[PDB]
């Protein structure tokens, strides 16, 4: 077991390994605490992560065990993966703390798009790098459900990660009521329409896009309803193949109760945009999930050409996730993600 040392920064304490040195706070939140720090062992930045309170109820416990069991998981350029993680405690019983270790990465999508438009062919490679990124994740049954420009991390030469994937699970029980993440939310996900599948991730992706290549959210809704008009004002209400679909009768009720919208034209609507980008748009911002274009199919997309190889786009290991279906208890949780902080291999430095 290696020396820590402790260290307090924002009023959160900080115990780590000595490797870890010159510990900088990044960012906080809900979710946890970040911190840029200097791993002496192999001369890498690196992003330390520590959960908040991760074993304060069954959700806290069951989301720390989630978080651990995806970033375990994903061995891929374009989404985080476990450099390291750790505890200070040395038994089960002392176990109250978990702090994740990944490769520093210098910003975030929410401030490269700084407030001005990025030009198409940095708009190409980083929407490559995000399917290429989302591909690999579907390919496991995983889908991250709220993909937005903050959680799209980026360094200073361009390359791209996806971070926060696979843990939007809350489902009706709000508290966390967090708020301009529906910007980005598929309409199917958001008002529970339809079956909804791993397209809803594509969906974020044709709003980020938008948002790259003319500097304006595609969408700013206030609220649902709000967000739905926005939404229905560029697509078109939906058609008879749509409508038949739609297993709630509120929200079937809902849309039938609104006046009658046309489909936009994208070309005027993206004035000036590569029609490249203009038609993959089209493909991805399509209210029927069964009609939306997938990650691999939109790797193959022409706008892609540039970028795309088929034998350098991998997928995933199979991710066993059945542990999402069990209530268990607070020590439960706890000692499943204690575990597997224990069997957690160092990936080679190779
Ligand atoms: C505010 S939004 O919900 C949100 C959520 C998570 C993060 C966020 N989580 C991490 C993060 C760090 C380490 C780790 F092991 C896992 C995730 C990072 C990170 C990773 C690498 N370099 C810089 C920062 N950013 C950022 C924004
Ligand atoms: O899960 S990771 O893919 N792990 C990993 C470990 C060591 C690595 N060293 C290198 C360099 C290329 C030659 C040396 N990439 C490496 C990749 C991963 C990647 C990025 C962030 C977190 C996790």
């Amino acid at each position: 077991r290696p020396t820590f040392y402790r260290q307090e920064l924002n009023k959160t304490i900080w115990e780590v390994p000595e490797r870890y040195q010159n510990l900088s706070p990044v960012g906080s939140g809900a979710y946890g605490s970040v911190c840029a720090a200097f791993d002496t062992k192999t001369g890498h930045r690196v992003a330390v992560k520590k959960l908040s309170r991760p074993f304060q109820s069954i959700i806290h416990a069951k989301r720390t065990y989630r978080e651990l069991r995806l970033l375990k998981h994903m061995k891929h350029e374009n989404v985080i993966g476990l450099l390291d993680v750790f505890t200070p405690a040395r038994s089960l019983e002392e176990f109250n703390d978990v702090y994740l270790v990944t490769h520093l990465m210098g910003a975030d999508l929410n401030n490269i798009v700084k407030c001005q438009k990025l030009t198409d062919d940095h708009v190409q490679f980083l929407i490559y790098q995000i399917l290429r990124g989302l591909k690999y994740i579907h390919s496991a049954d995983i889908i991250h459900r709220d993909l937005k420009p903050s959680n799209l991390a980026v360094n200073e030469d361009s390359e791209l990660k996806i971070l926060d994937f696979g843990l939007a699970r809350h489902t009706d029980d709000e508290m966390t009521g967090y708020v301009a993440t529906r910007w980005y939310r598929a309409p199917e996900i958001m008002l529970n329409w339809m079956h909804y599948n791993q397209t809803v991730d594509i969906w974020s992706v044709g709003c980020i896009m938008a948002e790259l290549l003319t500097g304006r959210t595609l969408f700013p809704g206030t609220d649902h309803i709000d967000q739905l008009k926005l939404i229905l004002r560029l697509v078109g209400t939906p058609g008879a193949e749509l409508l038949k679909k739609i297993s709630s009768e509120s929200a079937r009720n809902y849309i039938q109760s609104l006046a009658q919208m046309p489909k936009m034209n994208f070309a005027n609507v993206f004035i000036g945009a590569n029609p490249l980008a203009v038609d993959l748009l089209e493909k991805m911002l399509v209210l029927d999930s069964d009609k939306r274009i997938t990650a691999a199919q939109a790797l193959a997309h022409a706008y892609f050409a540039q970028y795309h190889d088929p034998d350098d786009e991998p997928v995933a290991d199979p991710y066993d996730q059945s542990f999402e279906s069990r209530d268990l208890l607070i020590d439960e949780w706890k000692s499943l993600t204690y575990d597997e902080v224990i069997s957690f291999v160092p990936p080679p430095l190779d």
